């Protein structure tokens, strides 16, 4: 069930490659934005991946309501830190949510210094 | 291209190929926006892809200063035409332009239903 | 340890999605060779992905021994089976293993009827 | 192109791009393949990127038949003219071609020392 900030099923769910070293991208920043009513970007949940370069427990089943959200996926810092200018800003995945009941959601991007990937698989609740 | 304040000596373009057909992904729109003081996202440049999935002439050098832009691809409107129910929203490329200063930039993206990737080939001005 | 030929640390996993339907390729064939001495390619492994498009237990860390090694994924029949026709007639991936001690190798493959893309996660075995 | 028995009207083009660099993939070597009777990899043609990371002029619209074919791209003597270990031995496209029979096939190939991508432009020869 639900939740309300943190963790239901696990609705939401980003994983992220390094095409370079071979490895998942660690200490990667990402904030995720929800469109407002007023048609703005408010600020929903943010996370950094882990040594398996995955960023779990963004939300719960129960906020994690309808809407169009956004993920900005920070790769500039990370290619800095490696003595890399890379090329974006960040990498963007804007997608509509939920509009035909609770689905779980699995975000994966694949990072190069001036070329990324990004692919969703997208799953109907439990079992 | 000819020349002036923007559109065609072509220090920027932009080419869209579809995954699914194995061919150049045609009439696909797109907007370009600059970076402005307040932060917020300048209207540029825009047009839509050729027979051959490219779109040129869309600035011109003495126009195309070191900024921050935005390119947005309505990658939705292009599956909807085809009769498919895409992911995403719509497909945003966001860099930083000349640093050199004045530079060439070729932008590819690849798209998928449920997936996208986008390169960057920069050439030669700059010395 | 070791095995035998089965799952040893599991030295060797693959994993493919479908980026036309957003989700994991389940019943994808595959084949894996290892090049002999002779210069010829002998059958290794073979097995098919599970509902969560993955494949593991093609070997052991003891079988698992230095050399060329081949992954023939099987992407014709797939599409076929989906009534689509597509571009290749597989997949093919081409590396050595284990030339400075024992890994852990994850392939990772996204699909399209006209386009593939492939990356591997190599790890220093054990913790 | 000129023409004859294989060389240049360019019913087949390859383009390889680098996208750690973010440029064309330069004097990058190339082998085509033909399938005999007997099930082995018959010589047909080869080259090797110009600056622009382009080959054309493999082969002619006559000798060009009906067939599977295959190209091997050496991406590894490539990243180690650079000095960067790569996890692939090569790059390989295995395909059928002609169909509606003559055809043009523009095969692309994105490089990065874990992952590689390929797409394929068909062209309308046929009807």
């Amino acid at each position: 069930g639900p939740t309300g900030t943190g963790e239901s099923k696990c609705p939401l769910m980003v994983k992220v490659l390094d095409a370079v070293r071979g490895s998942p991208a660690i200490n990667v920043a990402m904030h995720v934005f929800r469109k407002a009513a007023d048609d703005t970007w408010e600020p929903f949940a943010s996370g950094k991946t882990s040594e398996s370069g995955e960023l779990h427990g963004l939300t719960t089943e129960e906020e994690f309501v309808e809407g169009i959200y956004k993920v900005e996926i920070d790769t500039k810092s990370y290619w800095k830190a490696l003595g890399i200018s890379p090329f974006h800003e960040h990498a963007e995945v804007v997608f509509t949510a939920n509009d035909s009941g609770p689905r779980r959601y699995t975000i994966a991007a694949l990072l190069s210094p001036y070329s990324y990937s990004t692919t969703a698989v997208v799953t109907n609740p439990k079992e």
